[PDB]
């Protein structure tokens, strides 16, 4: 797990992969859902092929160098 490259696809068509290293995961990686995309409340639902997402999977998968994308979910555009 050296260089590892996630796609998150959110707002349901959001696609922003972050460039992740085992010690990242998904929470890292979300670390950045709200820095590099901004959805930094609760609108930081991580979900791939349809199942919630940890904070341990980057390193736990490993097979992510572009193809694999994560799908959050963010309800919140602009907030009200």
């Amino acid at each position: 797990g050296y260089e590892c490259q996630l796609r998150l696809r959110l707002s349901t068509g959001k696609d922003l992969k972050l460039v992740v290293r085992s010690t990242d995961t998904v929470f890292h990686m979300k670390r950045r859902l709200h820095a590099a995309e901004g959805v930094e409340p609760g609108s930081q639902r991580w979900f791939f092929s349809g199942r919630p997402l940890t904070d341990k999977m980057k390193f736990e998968e490993l097979k992510i160098p572009k193809d694999y994308v994560v799908q959050v979910i963010v309800s919140q555009p602009v907030q009200n």
